[PDB]
């Protein structure tokens, strides 16, 4: 005999509670709208009706992304995840970006579903505040039988996220093995992974971890499909995919992308020793033809008075399309760092004196940071909605003095590990910098050119390794944040800076009408 368990699943959902666009900002026109809370309530109980066994899992990643987190810090994922009903949740990197005090109050406290983490540990006086607000695993009845759920999280975090010196990011296959083996103990035999490290790490913890039947992921914003994808987003492999596990057997791995668009669905047949038999199923594009739940809707619709007070106002047009995608802004130069950083060395001009035209020229951006694309197509029409999806962690633009030797670092650590989808990429402003990808990682940086400060006719001249030049960027890098630990340890000044948004919108507004390039800031060799 045969059992089928349905799991259904989020990730890097990041504050969009209502429906967006096709790329995931704001919606605009409702028919061409997709995902949302209301939308994805709907498509569940259709399911659940349908389907003996079924699991709503999150992947981690719901803090964090739209004015939701900016107003609501967390409150909101708390009650809509309460009212969807997830049956577990995986705790993301930036589910702690506003403290552990701002993981506990407002979801760990307010969640009536199990949230996991099995790698991350207390210590000192958190371990008693925090104890049993998040587990290592749950074992939760699914019809007659039991399935058990692993939890685990980015050993990154800390480089990422402010989780303190209270919490340890063990390894993950190491802090996961002892605790499958203890679900072994305890009579469960359906196993499911469920983090929040990325797709690679997703494949090692199926290669690894002996007992985890399937794996279920988020943090890298994996697409998966088998056949023909429904909209603009390209697959990675098949959904799902298959690893071979060391000890012989085939473990489905999935991912659902991002923004809540897709709901992830996988149907895997487990024999009576819950080993997989097969698994099959795609993610579900969730469109306009899925309605949105009128509860669940009213109730958005009651959270969402709050932020109408935000200016429905042009900020500006903009006649390109400002591409703040993770596939242009983490690989290559894309337009919307140019702007981000254009309008960061604007903010900063203070014409004093005689010798220098301005004492700023340099900005750098990690490309991380950049959380959406901003679309031309509705009048060219800016709105602080539109730039609060762009750039949503409230974090300040800074001035910091750096030598060229540690600006040099930071431009290798930009690329030490190019291909993978990472944050450390650098947009910049007034430096043009060429990579050579073929040499060896800490050699990639072959020319590195920045603007003149101590001149009257801007222009570009080799960086020299002893110069300390005044740079921009976000506080994000000044204390080391994305592995740029060179610039926090290494530099010479650290004033305190504008807010992020707000630098942004005055840029926007002072110029009317942008149209920034794609200008070879960035190369390749
Ligand atoms: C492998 O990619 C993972 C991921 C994909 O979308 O992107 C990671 C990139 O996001 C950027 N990031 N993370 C945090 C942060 C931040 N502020 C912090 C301190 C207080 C508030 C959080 N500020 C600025 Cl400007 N960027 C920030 C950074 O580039 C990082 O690599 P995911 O969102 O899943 O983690
Ligand atoms: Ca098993
Ligand atoms: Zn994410
Ligand atoms: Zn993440």
């Amino acid at each position: 005999s045969m059992w089928e368990l349905t799991i259904l699943h989020t990730n890097d959902v990041h504050s969009r509670l209502e429906q967006t666009s096709e790329d995931s900002s704001k919606c605009v026109d409702a028919s061409r709208c997709m995902g949302g809370v209301a939308r994805l309530f709907t498509k569940v109980q259709q399911i659940r009706r349908a389907e003996p066994n079924v699991l709503l899992l999150d992947a981690g990643d719901q803090y964090q992304g739209t004015i939701w987190f900016t107003v609501y810090k967390g409150a909101e994922v708390a009650h809509f995840m309460n009212a969807l009903r997830y049956d577990a949740m995986a705790l993301g990197n930036h589910e702690f970006d506003n403290g552990v005090e701002g993981l506990i109050e407002p979801l760990l406290k307010e969640a009536k579903f199990p949230i996991l983490s099995a790698n991350i540990k207390a210590k000192g006086p958190l371990a008693s505040q925090i104890s049993g607000l998040y587990l290592p695993y749950k074992v939760l009845p699914v019809g007659d039988e039991v399935v058990g759920i692993v939890g685990y999280t980015s050993k990154e975090t800390p480089f990422l996220s402010n989780p303190g010196t209270n919490l340890v990011f063990e390894d993950e296959i190491t802090a996961l093995q002892p605790e499958v083996d203890k679900l072994k103990t305890l009579n469960v035999n359906k196993i499911i992974a469920l983090g929040h490290s990325g797709f690679e790490m997703d494949k090692l913890i199926a290669q690894k971890v002996r007992g985890v039947d399937v794996v279920v992921g988020g943090h890298s914003n994996t697409f998966l499909y088998t056949g023909n994808p429904p909209s603009k987003e390209v697959p990675a492999g098949k959904y799902p995919f298959i690893v071979t596990s060391d000890d012989g057997r085939k473990v489905p791995v999935v991912q659902a992308y991002a923004f809540g668009k897709y709901l992830g669905y996988l149907k895997i047949e487990f024999d009576e020793r819950g080993n997989v038999i097969s698994s099959h199923g795609n993610p579900i594009l969730l469109n306009s033809s899925i309605p949105e739940d009128p509860s669940i809707k009213a109730d958005i619709n009651k959270w969402r008075i709050k932020l109408d007070d935000y200016s429905t106002q042009e900020l500006g047009k903009t006649i390109v399309y400002l591409d703040g995608s993770s596939q242009s802004c983490r690989f290559r130069e894309c337009n919307m760092g140019n702007l981000i950083c254009d309008a960061m060395i604007n903010n900063n001009l203070r014409h004093t004196d005689e010798m220098f035209w301005n004492h700023v020229s340099m900005c750098i951006l990690n490309g991380g940071g950049i959380r959406s694309p901003i679309d031309e197509r509705n009048d060219g029409t800016i709105t602080w909605e539109n730039l609060a999806a762009v750039l949503p962690f409230g974090g300040t633009f800074d001035l910091v003095q750096l030598k060229g030797s540690t600006l040099k670092k930071a431009f290798e650590h930009s690329v030490h590990r190019y291909g993978q989808s990472t944050g450390e990429f650098l947009q910049v402003g007034g430096i043009h910098v060429v990579y050579d990808l073929s040499r060896k990682p800490g050699d990639r940086v072959v020319k590195l050119d920045v603007l003149c400060t101590k001149c009257r006719v801007p222009s570009y001249d080799p960086l020299k390794m002893d110069e300390v030049y005044k740079v921009i960027l976000p506080n994000f890098l000044a204390n080391g944040g994305d592995g740029f630990q060179m610039i926090k340890d290494e530099l010479l000044r650290h004033d305190s800076g504008d807010q992020d948004i707000n630098v942004v919108s005055t840029y926007i507004s002072k110029m009317k009408v942008i149209y920034p390039a794609v200008e070879g800031r960035i190369k390749f060799s």
